[PDB]
């Protein structure tokens, strides 16, 4: 059986991983496949180049899709499918938490040889493969995502076609409809050169509060220096569902008794994102109602593009929204004749911005932006002053209400170390219902 084509001398930090693979015994399929998972580990975070594109892009015998091909593995498939395409290939050879799973499997595909390990991963894509199996909501993921990488597959291959010059140049995507589907779907480019950061972020927790991509490639576009670059292609669903802000103020016009328990529901699943998202230590710097969408019940980020890796960025190194933007950040700024930030002073040059601390005010503005939509058509005037209250605008308000209100201001104070954490925030959200002298002495014992 003709062996798999060594990397291109240019970009040959697979080659111990080909080696390895062409040195495992022909039937000895589960080190093939471990060796095949660890060379896509490594070739999602990794700068492409003209021959190494060619080399990935071989579907002769002696290629990689060929190689791809002998296990069902698609080459298109997301981080989440394609790994499942692994442990159901392994499988086939031989009560659980499937992020700790996915996190055991990727590092040893990133330093681990199989000799040291090869049971251990033959365990965790079997407990894989039974999650695809038994849990609903995994067999769910599995046969939808199948059934739509199938569908695409016309419009992948048409795009991959695409001349380069009818491409952008280096939030750049391509819409397209597809009969039996109402919501378009989306092509995107990304803006990191590689994958690293995306293959990481979807072994970890905080990707359930991700929008679903169904589809992961990189192409060939001109670059605004006039050389050719690779970027990844990434497919998702258009999310036209409604966002936070949306639902608030629907629930202005409904039942006032559904206020209090809906704004609990969706701000425990906001904050368990928060929180989820610093375990991964990346921070989202534009935290507001309008970038939060509800999906069969589920708060999902809109997008990721403004994540941030840096807990202590300068000013002019993060994205956000100034209206919802804590006093640390707008002091860096300068305005315009309007009121509009035009741009920086020289204290951008030099004031860091603490993220947990960014992130607990702006969680905070959403939950106070939250509460006056319940009870107003716009927002006040004054709203960023936290003498105005939430509760200031309610009328014989609620016991929740009042709770909720006083966690606003806690995580919205002036000084960013006097603020509330998201870690707090999260406890207290739990004791909504008590009367309210009593929840602000459950405060000051989480909260001193």
């Amino acid at each position: 059986p003709m062996p798999l084509n060594l990397p291109p001398k240019s970009s040959k930090n697979t080659m111990p991983l080909v080696i390895a693979y062409n040195n495992a015994p022909e039937d000895d399929k589960i080190q093939k496949l471990f060796y095949l998972q660890k060379i896509n580990y490594l070739l999602n975070k990794t700068q492409l180049n003209d021959d190494l594109f060619d080399w990935i892009n071989d579907a002769e015998e002696g290629g990689w899709l060929n190689e791809l091909a002998k296990f069902s593995i698609n080459p298109n498939a997301s981080f989440f499918l394609k790994g499942m395409q692994f442990a159901k290939a392994i499988t086939e050879e031989i009560e659980v938490n499937i992020y700790h799973l996915m996190q055991e499997r990727d590092q040893l595909l990133k330093e681990v040889e199989f000799e040291k390990c090869a049971t251990r991963y033959a365990e965790i894509n079997f407990l894989l493969n039974e999650l695809a199996l038994n849990d609903k909501k995994t067999k769910e993921i599995v046969e939808r995502q199948t059934e739509i990488l199938r569908l695409v597959a016309p419009k992948i291959k048409a795009i991959k076609g695409e001349s380069i010059d009818n491409l952008p140049v280096i939030n750049f995507n391509f819409k397209f409809t597809m009969s039996g589907w109402e919501a378009p779907f989306v092509f995107r480019v990304e803006d990191r050169h590689e994958l690293g950061k995306e293959q990481e972020l979807h072994s970890y927790g905080v990707s359930k509060y991700f929008i679903e991509d169904y589809s992961v490639f990189m192409m060939r576009f001109k670059a605004e220096d006039g050389s050719t670059v690779y970027k990844p292609v990434i497919l998702s669903q258009f999310a036209n569902q409604n966002n936070l802000e949306e639902i608030a103020k629907q629930l202005k016009d409904g039942s006032p008794k559904n206020i209090a328990p809906r704004i609990g529901y969706y701000f425990v699943q906001l904050t368990d994102f928060c929180l989820k998202l610093i375990e991964t230590h990346n921070y989202h710097p534009d935290i507001k109602l309008n970038n939060f969408l509800v999906h069969n019940n589920r708060v999902l980020v809109s997008d990721r593009k403004t994540f941030t890796t840096n807990d202590n960025p300068l000013a002019s190194e993060i994205l956000t929204s100034p209206l919802f933007a804590p006093d640390e950040f707008l002091k860096c700024l300068l305005f315009n004749k309007e009121g509009d930030p035009v741009g920086y002073n020289r204290n951008a040059l030099w004031k860091r911005m603490n993220m947990p601390q960014f992130m607990a005010y702006q969680l905070g503005m959403a939950l106070k932006q939250f509460l006056i939509l319940t009870q107003l058509d716009e927002l006040p005037d004054d709203f960023r002053n936290p003498d105005h209250s939430a509760v200031s605008h309610f009328k014989t308000p609620s016991r929740q209400i009042i709770n909720l209100s006083l966690l606003v201001q806690e995580l919205t104070r002036l000084d960013p170390d006097k603020r509330m954490t998201i870690k707090q925030f999260q406890t207290l959200l739990n004791f909504k219902n008590l009367p309210p002298d009593a929840f602000y002495q459950k405060v000051e014992e989480v909260f001193p």
